[PDB]
């Protein structure tokens, strides 16, 4: 009788919803979030998980680990492993070839899997789901992506295992995107369905083919490496600048400073999605010199102008492998906290015959309703 849960484990961001007496019910984090950050922080007396983890990594670098996605499922030596340790503040070692998270814990050191570390924010998700129930949760179904294999499909089932969940079924993140929409609901025919997933830190461009109620990947293409985070640091480079012209400094040095920046400008981006200008006012940012600036929307778009026209790239690359013309894709799904950002809708309508975009379901939360959907058909 107990309903199941759906659950968007993502690169940066977590999301958790249930169906409930024929509805899609998103639920917010005890900061009154629908997104959770998939972040885990270790300190001498605690660990943090979601929005109090991310918070206080300017004070504590080493021990707050991220992006455990990009490992989970790989080996130590996999060269991907080998690439993205060199741009992590934590420290990856390798335990029987597989790699592992060692940071400092209550007074000790302590190494972590991958799926533990995903296991944390899996546990904090469900914790999340049961406040709201009033009960128990067993079940669930977890996304991942569609270009996942075997043993990092089986890692991420393994990270819901350990985190005392039973999952029903691992699903593709862009077919968990269709069901949302509800394509997977009209059994007449075959129609073509693009997917187009930015993140905070990954790009995936999906293209589906879905006949008479069956689901069919056709095509994929993207950027592991290509996300909000990177509009972030173009603002954060920009400001950089800004504070060496006005006060004569370069902050690049003072690591905590150019992170309190980070934070600042990903909150100003945010801004920019709904308003012309965004005000940035950061304290004592570098040497007690405060930095309170401005920033109009188009100063914005021109200083990532050359990211967010790259993600047509793997737009015409899916066409091709798909071989369909652009004119042939009868559904355009627009997925990703990113996709929020006016200029990334514009330049895909644009693209797309100038055709309407889809607004009935919300960006970031669509992966996790699609994967509450399919657990309530599961569970019957
Ligand atoms: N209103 C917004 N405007 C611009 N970017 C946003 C907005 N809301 C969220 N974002 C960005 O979307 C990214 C988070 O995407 P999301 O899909 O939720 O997570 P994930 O990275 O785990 O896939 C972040 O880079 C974040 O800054
Ligand atoms: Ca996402
Ligand atoms: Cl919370």
């Amino acid at each position: 009788k107990a309903a199941a849960i759906g659950i968007d484990l993502g690169t940066t961001y977590s999301c958790v919803g249930v169906f409930q007496h024929g509805k899609v019910e998103i639920i917010a984090n005890d900061q009154g979030n629908r997104t959770t950050p998939s972040y885990v922080a270790f300190t001498d007396t605690e660990r943090l998980i979601g929005d109090a983890a991310k918070n206080q990594v300017a004070l504590n670098p080493q021990n707050t680990v991220f992006d455990a996605k990009r490992l989970i499922g790989r080996k130590f030596g996999d060269p991907v492993v080998q690439s993205d340790m060199k741009h992590w503040p934590f420290q990856v070692i390798n335990d029987g070839d597989k790699p592992k998270v060692q940071v400092s814990y209550k007074g000790e050191t302590k190494a972590f899997y991958p799926e533990e570390i995903s296991s944390m924010v899996l546990t904090k998700m469900k914790e999340i789901a049961e406040a709201y129930l009033g009960y128990p949760v067993t079940n669930a179904v977890i996304t991942v992506p569609a270009y996942f294999n075997d043993s990092q499909r089986q890692a991420t089932k393994d990270a819901g295992v350990i985190a005392g969940l039973n999952v029903l079924r691992i699903i593709n993140e862009p077919t968990a995107a269709a069901i949302a929409y509800g394509l997977d609901r009209t059994g007449k025919g075959e129609r073509n369905v693009l997917i187009f997933d930015l993140g905070g830190g990954t790009f995936d461009v999906s293209i589906l083919t879905i006949d008479d109620g069956i689901f069919e990947v056709k095509a994929t293409a993207g950027d592991t490496h290509l996300g909000g985070e990177d509009f972030d640091n173009r603002l954060v480079n920009h400001f950089v600048e800004e504070f060496k012209r006005k006060h004569k400094k370069d902050i690049s040095q003072n690591k905590r400073a150019v992170r309190r920046l980070r934070t600042a400008c990903e909150r100003a981006k945010r801004t920019l999605s709904s308003s012309t200008q965004a005000s940035l006012e950061i304290d004592s940012l570098f040497e007690g010199i405060d930095f309170y600036t401005s920033i109009t929307r188009a100063r914005f778009e021109e200083l990532c102008s050359d990211l967010f026209r790259s993600t047509l790239e793997p737009v015409e690359k899916a066409l091709r492998d798909a071989k369909l013309d652009k004119a042939q894709i009868h559904d355009l799904v627009l997925v990703g906290g990113s996709t929020r950002i006016p200029k990334v809708q514009k330049l895909l309508q644009d693209f797309f015959n100038g055709r309407d975009l889809n607004k009935s379901i919300n960006p970031d939360e669509a992966v996790a309703y699609g994967a509450a959907v399919q657990a309530a058909i599961l569970m019957g």
